[PDB]
């Protein structure tokens, strides 16, 4: 499995996990392998990589969670550009599976 799908795996179920609601990068991380039975144990260096980036695109905020014992917790969350880019998503991918089973169903037929 190449890196380039790799890295695009990550980037959606990151997406979905902030879709869900805000969370903390060891949220993340916790929920994710418990999702994934164990199997898919992501790495905090590749979350923040890739949430700096997300962050800059404005995908993504970031804010400091409460420091009752929290000394310090960053929380991310989904933008609305963010919901409206995942919607745009969403609909591209519905698109797309029409025209596939379309063009099977107009080939057989000619």
């Amino acid at each position: 499995i190449p890196k380039e799908l790799l890295r695009a795996q990550t980037n959606v179920i990151l997406l979905n996990v902030l879709k869900q609601g805000d969370n903390y990068v060891y949220g993340i991380i916790k929920q994710v392998k418990e999702a994934s039975n164990g199997e898919m144990e992501l790495n905090e260096a590749t979350l923040y990589t890739i949430f700096d980036r997300l962050e800059q695109d404005g995908i993504i905020s970031s804010y400091w969670g409460d420091e009752s014992q929290g000394g310090r917790r960053k929380y991310y969350r989904l933008t609305e550009i963010g919901h409206e880019n995942m919607r745009l998503a969403x609909e591209s991918l519905s698109r797309v599976d029409k025209i596939i089973e379309n063009l099977e169903a107009n080939k057989k037929s000619e």
